[PDB]
Parts: structure tokens; sequence; C-alpha cells
DNA sequence: ATCAATATCCCGAGTACATGCACAGGATGTATATATCTGACACGTGCCTGGAGACTAGGGAGTAATCCCCTTGGCGGTTAAAACGCGGGGGACAGCGCGTACGTGCGTTTAAGCGGTGCTAGAGCTGTCTACGACCAATTGAGCGGCCTCGGCACCGG
């Protein structure tokens, strides 16, 4: 998702849900920003 | 936006070696005639180059974001240029002789001709079988993440 995020972008998303979110936990990795960028209304997640 | 100091061009005169022409001649260009095979012309032939159809898809044409190489401008250091004096070797004339071109004589050596015959060439279908297509598992490398240790600033102590 990371890498590929542009081809995300163009792409609108109705609903999205981040499966396992235990390693977002540090705000300064890309990964958090990346995630952040997204244009979605609803965000959900299942991490346990 | 000019005036001195050089350098160059123009013209005239004394001078000379090289151009241009005539002469004697000799050997190569020319006219005549013969032999003859190389190439113009005709014929058939069948290889293959040109035309069109349909389907696949690799490749080209169009667009958009952008980071990079290109180019302009500015400055410091120095490598070459311009001109002076100093110094040596290139440049201009006679004497030898050993090389190069003719002349003469000889024989070795290729061209030519004619049988003889292995021998390279072409299509034969021959069969293998390397090498081009497709798929898949090896290492190499960079972009990331977790944690620990070190160092600076704000808070409390004497």
């Amino acid at each position: 998702v990371v890498q590929d995020v542009k081809y995300f972008q163009r792409v609108k998303w109705q609903y999205m849900v981040l499966d396992e979110a235990q390693a977002l936990k540090s705000s300064s990795s890309v990964r958090w920003k990346i995630l952040l960028q997204f244009q979605c209304r609803n965000r959900l997640l299942l991490t346990g």
C-alpha cells in the first residue's frame, strides 16, 4: 500500500479496514503518514 | 573621438633564369587484309516479387508531473603573447664516385592443347538435436523497523 500509494489515490474507496494495526504505533514511520493521507470518510479497525 | 608609429600596398627600375619555339629523327600510330569467336537476338521457362485479405499485439503517439542538466554571470589565478637582446646553426657554392640505366646474350619457365578422372554441389528426403521460448527457484541489495545509550534542559536542594 505504501509503495503503490499513488495507484490507490486515483481510486475512491467506500470503506477501509486495516486489520492487525498493532504495527501502526510509531507516527514517525512512513506507514502512519501514508495511511493518514487517504481520503476515506469512515475508518474501521480489527487490531487485537 | 581622435593623432603618433607601424605595417602594408603601390609603383618604378636593374636583372635573370625559365618559357616557348624551331630542328633532326625515330619509333610508334596508321592503313589493309584475314581469321573467328564473343556477344546481339530470339525463345521458353518458372522462380519470385508484388498485391490483398484477416487476425494478433507489440509498439508507437499523446498527455502530465517534475527533478535535472544547461546556461548565464562573476571572479581569481596564470599561462601565453609581444617585443627586446643574445647566440648558433640553416643557408649558399665546388670535387668524388658509386649508384642507376642501356646493351648483349642465354635458358629457364608459363601458355597452350588434349585426354583422364576424382570432386565439389544440389536437391533428395535424411534424422538428430542444439537453441530458441516459457517457467521457476537461487543470491544480492536497499528500504525499513526496535531497542538501547548518550546528552541537554528544567526542577529542587544547600
